[PDB]
């Protein structure tokens, strides 16, 4: 319930793709410091 993370991957024109992740909070006040972890494909 807390977050609303969204992840997308697109091919950029050795494929060299582009990854974009966007997040937002669910509540009423700004959150404190947060941690984000990313693990990529082989």
């Amino acid at each position: 319930n807390k977050f609303d993370l969204k992840v997308t991957i697109k091919p950029a024109p050795k494929n060299t793709m582009i990854l974009e992740i966007c997040t937002r909070y669910r509540g009423d006040q700004d959150a404190t410091m947060s941690i984000l972890d990313i693990s990529m494909m082989t």
